[PDB]
């Protein structure tokens, strides 16, 4: 009927967590806490840096400071109004994220206890909620502390992922990780709203793509249709299904409402299908259904989402290495897609402020043409509005479970617990075409049975996967695996990031101007997750890789910047060109990654506050849909184009030396589709240097380069050849 | 897709010799993984188990290879309270290749449809409903023909399954009849030689064919289906056929390649004796007589007779231990002439 939201300000009352931790309103009001104005959706440090009682945790060693609040409480509370209920109405109170441990009180009265982060919470107050001013308070406990409530497995201890984020159901990379910091937070990080509902609603309109002719332009799509529907309502409501796009309806369906659950399927004409980004367009349909009375013609409930009619399918490999990591190809509407894409990590450690960034992020990806993205297992589950985007712009989505490096529990609270987990984020994603994935020693029951599971029943139609310096280097050059999940390469941000999350005198790296010591603020901003005092480490990958291709470190900060993002931006580009170069056996590169989490030195192409590095640029060219590209050959170089669409192209390339300006090769060449072409076998160069190919297709100048000899290169040349060049700045 | 029977069910079926197949009540579809229901239905089958393992006449529980109920839940329990039956998790002309080319040892027959007895008809519909024929229309169903039908929510359309009946009397005889009780005749005659030729079909295939289960010997309710007999006692033809081809010791004709086999299947423990005679029903010529050796617990080639002109009807007449025993079979290719054929049943004096 309606939905009242009860987002704005709140009251939060925060103080430490005693030995026996605070449950009810009495003794939250009864502890000695200090009591702040606080903003839902948020989380509690930003409330507290709103109120002048931490400084900012984004700039030098300010994050260590929030320590000590890992072990507070945190109770928020608010006055609400109460929504007009009529008979047989139910009054739902609706938590998009509760992190983590909380009682629920309206009135004084208990309706819930959350545990779960990641998932919605709903509770029905209809028999607890008054008339007129009524009361809502949640009272979150200490998640560090809850972990001492269960008695680890051996195998649950020493792995990547914190102990504390073993038995509890939480973001593991909250715990901190090496490419996000610790920052476990609380709060009501998502929505908080009010629901009206009629007795005759509708409980879940699962949609499903049976079938799909993108050339004949038809599909067959289901529709499981659950609802709630009292008996004398039986024979008396109309289920009226519409099918449009861009306003035209495409079908409208009606049928009278005999059980509470059906099963609708529409053979439907005139339809285009759902593709990802170079291999069609991501053609989207908006599908209603409205639960009306026959009668008085009364719409009880209606809901209505954006689908796309598409087929998802894993080819498994069956002769190179049957069953081991990467053997597969995704198969969408039958046809065997090349996937690139990167791996989607947290948009920011307060988690409250990830609806803010999607926008921005997903734009990145459709700006590098990644026609896949895989949500790391470490992140919390994304909201709906990230999926929408993902099916708006035609990028596949693959979903890890929330589970982090090591192995879990296999007992049956943790299984319970996981399970409910899975069937709450299973049906609430089911509907969205750009999902195709879920993914979760081969005994683990999280894995091969919980998991599995929920993925059996509640969605047959898309596969499970349970998974759990020189970069010429044959260690990435051999890898036996046909979909690669790209390590990727460290790279110093852009200098203004540098300037923005650094003091002042400590903005130069150089500690005492020592070449070869790292600062304490650029140690913390390597993730030292707790404040131990150490020299060397994750920050040495930086400074080895330049070693590696420019002999010497630059003391000058400029120079350092643009060469260790020249090494991250060759080497990452090296390895998408040399996957696409490798087809058909390879199907697929996920490279870590496109983007931070918080200001950090991470190996991302592009920094927490936009800074788009070097590498995003590189990586931006040799991500078109038809690319020209120059692979290591065994007696030269082999000139190649490869083709990420579905249609046919015809062009010219030419190759040309930087320095001299000899051109090396110039031709016609036929990209056909779908597959990866071989233009001309290049004669090998003389010394180092640098490569331009120049390609033309449909009018369309499209630029590409390719860096010969070994290393070490000379960084004033390797500038001067960039600069020549004329591609990249 | 029933209630479990109760006890004096299976102590009929022990005095009689019935053995007892038996399904837990699960129905076509797939069913829930979770705990709850697991838990539910485990202690439904431990009851049920424990209830009634003692019988003899039972012999067997019956239960996508990952369906927690049927390959955990249901298994368990007969692995820890009857380890000594096997579980088994299984979840329109009729000489089309579709029946006589199944690859299945043991058959459970889909049954072919037969209009019911007159009497039931007139107990069951409207005086006005009786006839079949609404507005006199030879092709379409009134709306009581239709519920009868099971028509399980009274949505009104026309054909489904009531098209089953008409689509096997036109296809052995051509066109339906008008007239009511040359309908039921003729819709009874096509189920009893429908389901009288895989009986014998099965039964002349031994010993790669091990069983035939077919739908089904009576109704639960006063409806039009593919049941022999009906819920009021009604006994259709099919009933009288399907009885002379159940016989311990049958004597039988099957289809061949150039002609036609006549056989013996013997579903004892005893060795039999005897002599059968096959003749035409309408010309009388002796087509085969001799004496025959039925071993026990198999089927056997008594001779191969030669191909017959046209369309007929042949009659097995044999002798066991003084006991004349009597069988037919028809021969041809359909339409069939429903005053010809029933012109043949009442000349052979089998049936009435």
């Amino acid at each position: 009927v309606s939905e009242q939201s009860l987002n704005g300000r709140w009251t939060l009352k925060f103080f430490p967590q005693p030995a026996v931790p605070v449950m009810t309103i009495e003794g939250a009001e009864a502890a000695n806490g200090i009591v702040v104005d606080a903003v839902v959706p948020g989380n509690v440090e930003i409330d507290m840096e709103a109120a002048g009682l931490v400084e900012d945790p984004m700039v030098g060693n300010n994050i260590y400071k929030l320590r000590p609040y890992e072990g507070y409480q945190w109770y928020y509370s608010r006055t609400f109004a109460a929504p007009v209920v009529t008979e047989g109405q139910r009054l739902v109170l609706h938590f998009g994220g509760i992190d983590t441990f909380a009682e629920v009180y309206v009135n004084g009265i208990k309706v819930g206890s959350a545990d779960n982060m990641l998932i919605e919470h709903d509770y029905d107050i209809t028999s607890v909620v008054k008339e007129g001013e009524n009361r809502l308070d949640v009272i979150i406990r200490s998640s560090v502390m809850e972990a001492q409530n269960h008695f680890l497995g051996t195998l649950s201890i020493g792995n990547f992922s914190n102990e504390e984020s073993a038995p509890v159901r939480r973001a593991p990379s909250t715990y901190g990780w090496d490419i996000m910091p610790r920052l476990v937070s609380a709060g009501l990080w998502r929505d908080v709203t009010l629901r009206v509902e009629n007795p005759v609603t509708i409980v879940d309109a699962n949609w499903v793509t049976l079938s799909v002719n993108p050339k004949a332009r038809e599909a067959s799509e289901s529709l499981y249709l659950q609802t709630r529907l009292p008996f004398e309502m039986h024979d008396k409501v109309k289920a009226v299904i519409t099918i449009s796009r861009d306003g035209r309806q495409i079908l409208r369906k009606e049928a009278l409402m005999r059980k509470f659950a059906n099963l609708f399927t529409l053979n439907l004409s005139g339809v285009d299908a759902w593709w990802p980004r170079g291999y069609g367009e991501p053609a989207l349909y908006t599908a209603e259904v409205s639960l009306v009375d026959v009668t008085s013609g009364k719409i009880y409930d209606t809901k209505t989402s954006k689908i796309g009619f598409r087929t998802v399918k894993l080819e498994l490999d069956e002769v190179n290495l049957p069953g081991q990591p990467g053997q597969f190809q995704f198969i969408i509407n039958g046809e065997p897609v090349f996937a690139k894409g990167t791996n989607w990590v947290p948009l920011d450690a307060l988690h409250s402020r990830d609806a803010s960034h999607v926008e921005e992020a997903v734009q990145l990806m459709v700006e590098m043409n990644c026609n896949i993205v895989r949500c790391w297992g470490g992140n919390v589950y994304e909201d709906t509005h990230f999926f929408e985007l993902c099916d708006k712009y035609g990028i596949m989505v693959w979903q890890d479970f929330a589970m982090g490096c090591g192995n879990y529990s296999q007992r049956d609270n943790f299984a319970a617990a996981l399970e409910k987990e899975a069937i709450s984020v299973v049906v609430k994603l089911r509907n969205h075409p750009s999902l195709i994935l879920w993914s979760g020693p081969n005994n683990d029951r999280v894995s091969r049975q919980v998991l599995s599971r929920v993925i059996y029943e509640f969605d047959p139609t898309r596969p499970y996967l349970p998974s759990s310096g020189y970069y010429k280097d044959p260690f990435y050059t051999e890898n036996p695996s046909q979909f690669v999940s790209q390590i990727g390469y460290h790279g110093c941000p852009n200098r203004e990031t540098l300037e923005r999350m650094f003091s002042p005198d400590s903005v130069n790296p150089w500690q005492n101007g020592v070449v070869g010591m790292w600062n304490d603020e650029w140690q913390t901003k390597a993730n030292r997750i707790y404040d131990d005092k150490f020299q060397g480490g994750r920050n040495d990958l930086m400074t080895n890789q330049v070693r590696i291709i420019f002999g010497e470190v630059p003391a000058d900060l400029d120079d350092f910047i643009f060469a260790s993002q020249s090494v991250q931006a060759e080497a990452m580009k090296f390895f998408v060109e040399l996957w696409r170069g490798r087809r058909p056996y390879r199907t697929g590169i996920i490279w870590w990654n496109i983007r931070d989490g918080w200001p950090l030195l991470s190996d991302a192409i592009s920094d927490y506050w936009g800074g788009k590095k070097q590498a995003f640029y590189y990586m931006q060219n040799v991500h078109h849909d038809v690319c020209c590209l120059i692979n290591p050959a065994a007696n030269g170089y082999m000139l190649k184009v490869d083709n990420n669409t579905l249609k046919d192209f015809e062009g010219v390339v030419e190759v040309k030396d930087v320095a001299s300006g000899k051109q090396v090769f110039k031709g016609k060449f036929v990209s056909k589709a779908n597959q990866m072409s071989e233009i001309a076998t290049l004669p090998m160069q003389k010394g180092q240097g640098m490569l331009v190919i120049s390609y033309r297709i449909e009018g369309n100048e499209y630029f590409n380069h390719y860096l010969y000899g070994e290393p070490p290169y000379k960084l004033d040349q390797y500038r001067k050849w960039v600069k020549k060049c004329g591609i990249y700045e």
